């Protein structure tokens, strides 16, 4: 008898976030509530392809003159270009200095993983595994597969959530990148930091940027809800561009996925800002390899889309309307969320809840808690105690604020 090469093979755990959407899915009961996710939802409870998109759908649609014929390796041109564009700005000294790259990539999540193989190829040495990589605490789960999978073996987390003040810890923060070895790299999330919801003011973001400029710290962007912090892609984009001004050189992961909804298409692009033009062309022909030998090259679909909206003035002025559409029901729903939290007088404040920006929330719920939330009233959300405010609609609302107090209150 020979045995299968698969038989000790182990049982992995599952990606937590895609597991719950299973589990909401499949679940019988009526009452529940899929507050997971991190995707957008109308007040219907429904995922809503943005208005602008289904219009450039049909165009693409009609368009007997394009083919399927392979992308460039780096990707679709345009895209990549209005990309950067939407990030640094039309104005950026960057762009019009020509130090700029872009790499159409397979979400965020691909131009972080591209990112991260560059760098433990090519940054502060050869193939130096040992840089110490940077992630918030807490954060994103993914930063930490992301960059373990290209081989650093070396990631540290700096304070950035204080839990007895519900907010920003700017000395932590402050602290750990005063004692980060030089040339260390900081995965930094450019607004609505997921999970918290809380990013610094313009003020801190001087701060920090400040000591990451004396200590040649490498700024990595995370930047997947450009538009969401508040509503206007100008003003969510702002500390990215700072850096920019004060002359870091720097990785910028960005996502289509969330501001154009597109999710399943896969759009995301990685923009790099060098000192010089001649290394961006270097930089570039190293990527290429990377992508080559990965993905091959990148899907067109969601490119096409966005780089049809972001190129044309009505499409994207459409497009920034639907943005701030989906941002102001983010704001109406903290709003009621915590009306209702305050009426059913539940133990504790509450007004982080209107203080935090983005999708998410930070509510501040132990672990068994959720478990009660989950398992009793079917409202699905990650143990973190970080809820989808998406997920709340006026329906909704109620029983979620009731299940939020019936737990703090039994529970505590
Ligand atoms: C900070 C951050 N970066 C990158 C990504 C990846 O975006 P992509 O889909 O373009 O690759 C997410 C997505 N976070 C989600 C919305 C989903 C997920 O975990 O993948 C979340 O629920 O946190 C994110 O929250």
């Amino acid at each position: 008898a020979p045995p299968s090469v698969f038989a000790e093979v182990p049982q992995a755990q599952p990606v937590l976030v895609f597991k719950l959407i299973a589990d909401f899915r499949e679940d019988p009961d009526p009452r529940k509530v899929n507050l997971g996710v991190g995707a957008y939802r109308t007040d219907d409870c429904q995922p809503w392809v943005l208005p602008v998109v289904r219009k450039v759908e049909q165009r693409i649609a009609n368009n007997s003159s394009l083919n399927h014929e392979y992308l460039p390796i780096l990707g679709l041109a345009e895209f990549r270009t209005c990309a950067s564009r939407l990030a640094l700005g039309d104005d950026s000294p960057a762009l019009q200095e020509k130090r700029v790259g872009g790499v159409q990539s397979l979400g965020g999540t691909g131009a972080l993983r591209i990112g991260a193989e560059f760098l433990a190829r090519w940054y502060n040495g050869t193939n130096n595994k040992d840089t110490p990589v940077y992630v918030s605490s807490p954060t994103w789960e993914n930063h930490n597969g992301v960059f373990t999978t290209a081989g650093f073996k070396d990631i540290r987390s700096y304070r950035y959530w204080d839990t007895e003040k519900r907010g920003l810890d700017l000395q932590g923060f402050l602290s750990d990148l005063e004692n980060a070895p030089e040339f260390s790299i900081f995965v930094l999330h450019a607004c609505a930091h997921n999970p918290t919801g809380t990013d610094p003011t313009p003020e801190q973001w001087k701060q920090i940027a400040s000591v990451m400029k004396r200590r040649f710290l490498f700024p990595f962007f995370d930047s997947a809800y450009q538009g969401f912090a508040s509503g206007n892609l100008e003003k969510d984009a702002w500390a990215i561009r700072y850096f920019v001004s004060e002359g870091f050189e720097l990785f910028c992961a960005q996502s289509f996925s969330k501001n154009f909804g597109l999710y399943n298409e896969r759009v995301g692009n990685l923009t790099v800002v060098a000192k010089e033009p001649d290394s961006i062309l270097r930089v570039l022909s190293q990527m290429q390899k990377i992508v080559r030998v990965t993905w091959s090259n990148p899907p067109a679909q969601g490119a096409r889309i966005v780089a049809r909206t972001l190129s044309d003035p009505e499409l994207f002025h459409e497009w920034t309307g639907n943005v701030k559409t989906m941002a102001d029901r983010i704001l109406s729903m903290r709003s009621e969320l915590r009306a209702r939290l305050e009426a059913l007088k539940t133990p504790g404040t509450w007004n982080h809840i209107t203080d935090q920006i983005g999708m998410f929330s930070f509510t501040g719920l132990n672990p068994k808690q959720v478990e009660y939330l989950i398992n009793q009233k079917h409202i699905y959300l990650l143990p973190s105690g970080r809820i989808n405010m998406c997920g709340l609609t006026t329906k909704n609302l109620d029983y979620v604020a009731t299940s939020i107090h019936e737990a703090v209150t039994k529970i505590q």
